[PDB]
């Protein structure tokens, strides 16, 4: 009844406060955070920077126009030449700074040899179109391509649930992909999240302890076709150890579990979550089959991936007691 | 004689059903299946982007001139000036459009500084130009990276073979690179594939069990330049141990072998897959060489690639006899 | 007393010289250096390609114009047609070319079909541009889009601690994330620093030693929410085992610590350093908790990060002392 | 004195040969290759592309231009319109395809509102040219971003040396890195290559056998500022075990060396090689010292990276001599 510091979407319950150089550390950064805020946002802070420097280069052409005398005749005679063919005014500067630096180039308002800073000005103002353009494309091209996107056709089990596989009582929770895409080199791993007091007196607010998926013999690796069923095996080293049926309604306590891999397309890793508390685990249980063969080939059936049944075979004790109870009956 | 879960050329054999959210999970993902689809696709779906744009704008732009009544006066006069010079329909208005969004700007079709509305719509319209291209450029660019494509380049052996090796009798497999470029950061999975029942009477439809290939040791990481033959010694943990020759003309199962590395001029990693029933297993066989010394370099013969020749000093018992055999002669 | 090899911004103090072949090792991997100068220094060296380009082909149009007696006829006639119409000069042929490459085309200065060699420049010159331009994006692409500055998101304590945890006495530092975004596939590695000689009279000028975080059981790999704390264990195999309280303020040495993880948008692996001297640990203490519960969520307060307090229960003297001891009393 | 298998630049020597699907194969991994032709190559492709649309375009247009009659009245009048203005032969009609292709759009060659087919024309064409360029710019990014041209600023030692240190007899061998950029996530793996008969008389024409830098223990992994020297402990399951001093003039085999990491900037892994036959190493020898300290910080000179001195110290018989030994002597 504490709480939940991972959603069953992944999303993570928490919130950082007081960070003291938040400002100058995010301006180094400013790239990461750029292609994290809404679309529209990103845009329109890309057409604000167009909007920005055609209103400048605009500026200056007005006033070079002004200057020079081009205002009162903007398309020029025999005896005069203007700057820049037919702006007449701030509109028409405004005109021929869009033209020119989106390349349209319509033509009717035109460089002429006449302004070396005009000239320059175009020079100046092409480059710059350029660069604007190049972070544009960029911005987009990253957004676009973020591979946390993939996490949401991948799958959590909604309940983990515990129980008997070849003499060994195992916590299990269920993975799935929902595209025909490749998970490349994908791995699991899993952590019981819960506040604790060290026999020194040390309160750790929230302790994070591996829940061994096989990573020492290298199985946490998966290959994902078909939905696997992850298990941890509760043994000696396990932190559920000493947990029974009962202690699962009582026990405050959380599962923590993840799903590394790359998207195939990509190859960019994303990280997938979900969680478990206490009372999201089923004791006795086991997960329903949604993969059988037919024919020429194997399918897969998704409305029974969060199924599971009662096994009324299953203890209801920890495997400590299980463990220890054997060497009772073994040792008389 | 069930079936095959992978394919030889390792496309897997399976399909998804009842998948509830389906819809909204894909349209989050959005992106992933973009790039995956048949080129046409992607191309007639973005050049129908930009045509969608081109008839709105040049709409709102036809509109505009019918309006301020450009449509009977296109070029004007001393007393009157169009919103956009020579749109005298919806023909005309659709041309200045496209000419605009693509930035041509012949210029025959011109804006003028008259209409802030129709200014404002060159504006936007020149802004919504870039973001589609951004959005083209970004989608050509993926597509056209994608590792997965050289895992064509990557070789398995048509047949997987057992035999003795220093004393060992192991699985073996041969890999190979069609590439003078390498595989960065290379290694390599097996998997041995069934359905089962464990002893608590529950079916597994397809287990997946891990064939080792030297991961403990680091040595499921290798090099790659010549065709490397892989190498499982069936041993006490091996999920083959118990099978012999004869067991390999009965038994139904498969074996799954990967291939993950990293192509070397994007380092983005490739997953290669290929599989071997147990009728595709040769039993007492051996790879022929396909490396050669010539003077001053080394050669590789490909067409020697898939070929074995036969041991008939290979034993036909599994390695589980051949152990226990070992402990009556060596114990009498 | 000797010196910082890392400072404490994970900035490495240390200088490179007579390297014998830097020029020519340089030019090959070239992209590699120009992503990582100043912007203003990438710019204006493109900046400086545009220009070269625009100049260069601005001369032979002009050299074009000349021969063919355009300068003297720029506009032509019924008897007449020039190479490029409107150039009368050096600043007209500048334009063009500009115009040209730009895309921008007013059209005031225009091809015609009379010359093959001013149609085959502007051929050329318009694949040259799109090449230039495509350097370009590619350029500001990647430096906009380096995962190194990630790392200034990514934080450690100022000091590191020693104390003790369930029964252990453990040297302790602290890592904290400072955005909402993830660091995918993180972990964690440290090393202590300073100067050896083998038994065997071979002088190490600075010998890298690792501290053991918990690599072997796949426990430096961290899920990084809140602030961890990061513990390595003083023992039998620990570079620290014979140091205690008091060889703290007298030896000198260095502790790296890493963190490596990849940023979630890009995934691309950031890696952040910072370090710790004998005298920037601090013994007998033990870290201000960050992370507390309110209600609906959890909350990490910032300002407590850096701040330890101390345990006047800690031991002062060595592990090995301390299991030494242990061995005294346990032993009589 | 057989050969060669790696250069010491890292280059393979080997080749492929009767490779029977390579047109085939290459065709779909067809992206990978043309990133790794020369540039000239990869340019002059995609300007025969662009030259082989304007070509093609240029055609249809003339087409269009000769039956509508335009040929004849290609400015028009007022009872007649042309498909696009100004285009009175081939030359003109190609000029537009580019003017249209590039969007450059002088405007003096222009489309009208008459035909349908001219406008569909420039609609296709205009796309058309979007997708050649993205495309270019792709391949320019990829090509230009090759992450293997990071090796070129890593360093391996000319010789690799065998030598004691504490206590241990060990082959090593130094590596460095050239930029003061970081190499992330950087480890090293090393091979004992020659060809072999397996005690069934198999032979392998090269057997790839480990060298063991301490994959086990996590410490392949290395922190490279300054140059590391690489050590291989030569012991009881050591491919060198049974070599001494007289074994390394005689025997021929190769040690291939690699160090793979990521450069820093893009986080795309680089694999630097190179190599040491046993008559490229130097029993007996020891690195000079690369690193030394100066006031305020560090200085590597690298004109001491290759160069080795005699210890005259060292003992000339295998490890496994001097275990043996240690054992007559301990036993006596
Ligand atoms: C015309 C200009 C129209 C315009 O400005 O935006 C419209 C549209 C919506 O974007 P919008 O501003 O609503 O931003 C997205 C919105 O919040 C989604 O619901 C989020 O998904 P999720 O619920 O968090 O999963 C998403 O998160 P993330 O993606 O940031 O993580 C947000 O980016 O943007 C396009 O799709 C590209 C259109 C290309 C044309
Ligand atoms: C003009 C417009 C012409 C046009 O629209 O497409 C033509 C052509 C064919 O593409 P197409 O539509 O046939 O799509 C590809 C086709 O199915 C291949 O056979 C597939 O290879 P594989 O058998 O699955 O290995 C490939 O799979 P994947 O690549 O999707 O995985 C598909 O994309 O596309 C280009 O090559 C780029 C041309 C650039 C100009
Ligand atoms: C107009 C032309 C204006 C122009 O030329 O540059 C201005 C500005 C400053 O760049 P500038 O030349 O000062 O270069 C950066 C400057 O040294 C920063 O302080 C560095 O950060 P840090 O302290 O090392 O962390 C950064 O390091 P790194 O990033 O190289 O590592 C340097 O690149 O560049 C833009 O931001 C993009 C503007 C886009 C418009
Ligand atoms: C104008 C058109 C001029 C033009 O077509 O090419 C000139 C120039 C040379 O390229 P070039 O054709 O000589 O091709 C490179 C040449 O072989 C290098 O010596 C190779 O280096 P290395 O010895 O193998 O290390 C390199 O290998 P890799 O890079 O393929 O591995 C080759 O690509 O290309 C540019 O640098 C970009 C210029 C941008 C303007
Ligand atoms: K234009
Ligand atoms: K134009
Ligand atoms: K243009
Ligand atoms: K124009």
């Amino acid at each position: 009844c504490r709480n939940r510091f991972v959603k069953k979407n992944g999303q993570c319950n928490v919130e950082f406060t007081n960070m003291d150089d938040k400002p100058q550390r995010y301006i180094a950064d400013m790239f990461t955070t750029c292609v994290d805020i809404r679309w529209r946002y990103m845009l329109l802070l890309f057409s604000l920077a167009f909007l920005v420097s055609w209103l400048l280069f605009g500026l200056i052409f007005w006033l070079i126009a002004l200057i020079h005398g081009d205002l009162e005749n903007p398309g020029g005679d025999d005896t005069f030449k203007p700057c820049v063919l037919q702006v007449n005014g701030f509109v028409a500067a405004f005109l021929f700074s869009i033209e020119t630096q989106t390349t349209i180039g319509y033509g009717f308002r035109c460089v002429t040899e006449e302004c070396p800073l005009a000239v320059f000005m175009v020079v100046v103002q092409s480059i710059v179109g350029c660069i604007i353009d190049s972070f544009m494309i960029g911005a987009i091209m990253a957004k676009m391509a973020r591979p946390k996107k993939r996490a949401q056709t991948l799958l959590f089990s909604h309940n983990a649930v515990v129980a008997m596989r070849d003499g060994k009582l195992c916590l299990m929770w269920r993975v799935g992909n929902l595209r025909k895409s490749h998970l490349v080199e994908a791995h699991v791993r899993a952590q019981l999240i819960k506040p604790r007091i060290t026999e020194e007196g040390e309160y750790i607010p929230l302790d994070q302890i591996d829940i061994d998926v096989g990573f020492d013999k290298g199985l946490d690796r998966i290959f994902l076709v078909s939905p696997i069923t992850i298990l941890h095996e509760i043994n000696e080293d396990s932190p559920l150890f000493g947990i029974s049926r009962q202690d699962l309604e009582t026990d405050d306590f959380e599962i923590v579990v993840i799903l590394e891999g790359m998207v195939e397309a990509t190859a960019m890793t994303t990280q997938a979550r979900s969680s478990y508390l206490a009372s999201e685990i089923l004791w006795g249980h086991r997960f329903e089959p949604v993969l059988f063969e037919e024919k020429n080939q194997y399918k897969v059936d998704y409305s029974h991936f969060h199924k599971t049944y009662e096994v009324p075979s299953t203890p209801r004790c920890s495997a400590k007691d299980l463990v220890e109870n054997k060497f009772l009956l073994s040792n008389s």
